[PDB]
């Protein structure tokens, strides 16, 4: 008979590769995504392949997203605030996405500086499916899992569910959700986001807005990821004067808010920060609320993985060191 | 399975220091701070941790909100009114807390002074845990927690919930509860604050200055804290210049109102009292209603935990020491 | 388990002072206290502290009210009308009353002389405790009391309460019975008030003068309380000049009501009304219905305790002994 909709994932297997254990590793991966993210991810399918081609390949809602080979020769590894080692290989896994490849013989050097590495078939696997699904993290959060966290979180919290639907729209939560998870910002904590919903939901009415006072409320969870044992900040600064051009240059339509500059302009304001900016990373960029949004739009696609924060985000409590302004 | 949300409260302990029976302790001490506070805190859950490093860690939403390794030549202490005693090291526990340590060897001497000490490692773990929570209560009372507290309370006082459900929206009752654990009033005596809401409900609608009649009813309950022996009052006073100064400075918004005030006069006032305050402490700044919140707010941050007060919340029937003005 | 809120009443007594008996005699006061005031007291809890220093305290709402050291040397009394007698030692129990103490080599002579007399355990804590409520009576009348009051009475005056209800507000039935416990006016008769609120609930709707036609009704509780033998009354009178003077200077505003009068001038109408009045009291008050309420909060704090009536209150029927007038 006929199935509800298009199989929202699959992954096809070469035979070479496959396995009997990988199902029950892959159920493992879902918790781990869950737990850091707060995203519930559908069941996922695997097909075994009767080629030995060593081949894989992962379509998302039917459609192919990533097909490649997996071979013993070759090692993907991970490095945290860890300075840069010899030989390593960048390789683009999206368009917002990049991963690191070595030859196994680095294999050791790395794991002992620190570096985590994954060598096995499920381990390649795994590695490559997280990455994928962290890259369109959109797509698996809308209005059928919005109401489902609200069935859930009805058990218990019974009374701040029945307040945030006399307040808000369903339409406008989902909205809201989607651009905390395009911005890799956990919803995990989904009490304080409610609470903080329903304390503004009557003196603000736009969306772009109460996602700022939502991301303030949020300080510890962002604050424990980019600043190192908690006690320092690295930052770049936009400084006053692009700032004030940035502000002026705000325009706006039904469909949405926009910036009237010059893509010359634009380019060379990015080319300014492009030639600031390391190539280590490990630091972040601040800004005033009223142009942080646009700020980030502006600059994705160039040298992109790199979070956009501002000055009431973040608190007067923590240190920050300056490595460069434009 | 999918869990409702983030778990509220989780401590991490090495097994090192690790016992059986810390949850029973632990769960006394939520009788202790649901008396004191009248907030009544969730389920705490310890985790012990397979190493022998002797850390500890609180984590609140499952964020990490502190960090630490306990050892067994230090000891803290609390002093109430007493006088100050010799080799004391004060250590930052939050942004707005502030614990003291010593060596093992002073133990006794702050012991016989009358001073409060804890050693154990149920003790250590306890007083830090109180201390933190404390600093964060804001955060463990909503709408789902207001609900609860009308749930009880009309099993008994049943018309006294209908008629302050019907004069004041749910979203309005949180915000007022919120003001009050946030300068530390305790909110055990509901039937006061209930009482005193569905009096003025008609008369006033600023959340804002609804807080201060409440504060007012609550006299009893603010001079048995802060007076010593319920006979005198230790105090500094802003004065008619600094007041009148203030009082014109205030400005309103959508969001709320605030003070159109200088940073450097604003450091300057700041310094002022910064100068004339003894570092014992032990006293209060009496301020007028329309200023005490603004007042709060500004010294916030420099030298915090320093109690502020009102002309209308302390009776007249009290005595007065001062202590030094500013000017 | 949580209880509903602070428990109402709680007395801490001293393990050398307690005893098996006491429980069964404050239960008997509060049926005393519930005749003459007409309020219904809560259950009062007693606990034992095992220490021998002869100590006691009082809780309201769990917060202390009063504490002490009960001792044999010396003795507390009461006189009406009588006159003063020596070595009487005066101390101040709260912001508005005062109770007399003496050693207990003088109880005879009092006692003959027909001043009422307290000498034992359970005779001073009776008695401490019943002024201490007397002084707080106002906290024990609410919403939830009022209520209470209504549900009986509706056995019999079914359609009373019915008109009642229908008439006016509940909020203001309390505002009503609480001005008038202020005053230390007893709240037993019920049908009386609520007949006469139904009769005046059209035509005058401030609640400050439903109060005084409400003490008009009143008249023999009043009288038979400080008339002598029921047939004349000591009087104090403020003069038409002071009256006059005292009816021009209200003001007005949403919290009410207020004179306009210096603290100089306000000062010395009371050092008048001090140098005046004699030390052994007996006497009462009387004003114009149109300034009653403001000469009462004026005079208070200063000689409390004294009686402020009207001349609509009190009759032509019973005859005026005048003792002095300002």
């Amino acid at each position: 008979n006929i199935s509800p909709g298009a199989e929202p994932l699959i992954l096809n297997l070469s035979s070479n590769i496959y396995s009997s254990d990988i199902t029950q590793q892959i159920e493992v991966m879902r918790w781990n995504f869950f737990e850091e993210s707060g995203i519930p991810l559908p069941k996922i399918i695997v097909n075994p392949v009767k080629n030995n081609d060593s081949a894989i390949e992962f379509l998302l809602y039917q459609e192919s997203i990533y097909k490649d080979t997996l071979i013993d020769d070759t090692v993907y590894f991970e490095a945290g605030h860890a300075e840069i080692s010899f030989e390593f290989v960048q390789e683009k896994l999206s368009t917002n996405s990049i991963v690191y490849k070595t030859n196994k013989t680095n294999q050791q050097l790395a794991h002992l500086t620190g570096m985590d590495v994954y060598a096995t078939t499920n381990d390649k696997i795994t590695f490559l499916l997280k990455k994928l699904v962290l890259s369109n993290a959109k797509e698996f959060i809308g209005v059928q899992e919005t109401r489902y966290l609200m069935d859930i979180m009805e058990r218990k919290y019974n009374e701040l569910v029945k307040e945030l639907q006399r307040q808000l729209g369903l339409s406008k939560i989902v909205d809201i959700l989607q651009r905390l998870v395009e911005e890799n910002v956990s919803i995990r904590d989904l009490r304080t986001i409610f609470e903080t919903l329903i304390f503004w939901s009557t003196k603000e009415k736009d969306v772009v807005i109460l996602c700022e006072y939502v991301r303030i409320a949020l300080r510890r969870h962002i604050l424990g990821r980019y600043s190192v044992s908690g006690t320092l900040l690295n930052v770049w600064l936009i400084g006053s004067d692009i700032e004030n051009e940035l502000r002026e240059s705000i325009r706006q339509t039904s469909s949405g808010s926009y910036l009237n500059i010059s893509p010359e302009r634009t380019e060379q304001i990015i080319g300014f920060l492009k030639n600031i900016m390391n190539p280590t990373g490990n630091g972040v960029i601040l800004t005033a609320l009223d142009i942080r949004r646009y700020v980030k739009k502006m600059i994705e696609g160039s040298f992109p993985s790199v979070p956009v924060l501002s000055f009431q985000e973040v608190g007067n409590n923590i240190e920050l060191k300056v490595l460069g302004t434009v």
